[PDB]
C-alpha cells in the first residue's frame, strides 16, 4: 500500500497520480478542506484508508 502524488484540476475537482504509466484520475471530494482550490496544486492518494487528498502542502 502506498502513496502517490500527483496535481489537482480546479475545474474537475480532481486528483491524478501517475502509476506504472497510467494515470489515475480520483474525484478531491466536495468538503472544504479536501477540494482542489487552486490549480495543478499538489494532491495525493493513499492507499492505505483510501484518502484523497488535494489540499496537501
Amino acid at each position: 500500500l502506498s502513496k502517490f502524488g500527483g496535481e489537482c484540476s480546479l475545474k474537475h475537482n480532481t486528483c491524478t497520480y501517475l502509476k506504472g504509466g497510467k494515470n489515475h484520475v480520483v474525484n478531491c471530494g466536495s468538503a472544504a478542506n479536501k477540494k482542489c482550490k487552486s490549480d495543478r496544486h499538489h494532491c495525493e492518494y493513499d492507499e492505505h484508508h483510501k484518502r484523497v487528498d488535494c489540499q496537501t502542502p
